[PDB]
């Protein structure tokens, strides 16, 4: 029935609230325009001028900033995991494995939303670094946004907003088809509903924009080829700046 999806779709979405501080809806009014506009790195001097007003070559420094995000990041998508319902009720070793392979796909999904064609949010929407900078850094780190950005400015073209998104990072993580899965008949079953409160959203919430559900769920390829290249480029890292520190989370996450 209708109502129980809409009191799902209700449920992912105040959970959604709860558990990421910096959601779309904000991240927009800080990109689109008083006191919330977000100081601009686009340069040496300004990240130094950012590194203080914000608040080890710099490529690396950035690295390993963006590596610090993504830990807060995956705390964050684990603590909206267990909100979904039934999550926490499937075997630990299938939790684990869920985490494991749909951490990275929420990420970058999520990662568009501070995105435009230009740059990034960063530092909780207080900053803002430029594609061209980023693009520009030494390498091989510089080759290391670009790929987001340009699922982003796709992806974003969809016109999402964190309601959507909300039963959509949820799908990403009930993926009946991650290797190793133990059970994988009530991960299906969750993810069917979940689909299903998905589909009713996005004809709710647009429903000028026809066959949405199809084109975001084929948007899950995209993610996929995303991971892939960046666990090639880490393994130019670990090769070429021996000296580098990975963090441990992350590291068991690509193993
Ligand atoms: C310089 C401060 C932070 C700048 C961040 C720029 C983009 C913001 C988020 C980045 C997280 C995703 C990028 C790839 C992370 C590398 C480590 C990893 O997650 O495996």
């Amino acid at each position: 029935e209708s109502a129980d999806l809409r009191a799902l779709a209700k449920h992912l979405y105040d959970s959604y609230i709860k558990s990421f501080p910096l959601t779309k809806a904000k991240a927009r009014a800080i990109l689109t325009g008083t006191d919330k506009s977000p100081f601009v790195i686009y340069d040496m001097n300004s990240l130094m001028m950012g590194e203080d007003k914000i608040k080890k070559e710099v490529a690396i420094r950035i690295f390993q900033g963006c590596q610090f995000r993504s830990v807060e990041a995956v705390q964050e998508i684990t603590e909206y995991a267990k909100s979904i319902p039934g999550f926490v009720n499937l075997d630990l070793n299938d939790q684990v494995t869920l985490l494991k392979y749909g951490v990275h796909e929420i990420i970058y999904t999520m990662l568009a939303s501070l995105m435009n064609k230009d740059g990034v949010l960063i530092s909780e929407g207080q900053g803002f670094m430029t594609r061209e900078f980023l693009k520009s850094l030494r390498k091989p780190f510089g080759d290391f946004m670009e790929p987001k950005f340009e699922f982003a400015v796709k992806f974003n073209a969809l016109e999402l907003d964190d309601s959507d998104l909300a039963i959509f990072i949820a799908v990403i993580i009930l993926s009946g088809d991650r290797p190793g899965l133990l059970n994988v008949k009530p991960i299906e079953d969750i993810q069917d509903n979940l689909l299903q409160a998905l589909e009713l959203q996005l004809k709710l919430n647009h429903p000028e924009s026809s066959q949405l559900f199809a084109k975001l769920l084929q948007k899950m390829t995209d993610l996929r080829q995303i991971v892939t290249e960046h666990v090639q480029l880490l393994q130019v890292i670990k090769k070429t700046e021996t000296d580098m520190s990975l963090h441990p989370l992350l590291q068991e996450i690509y193993k």
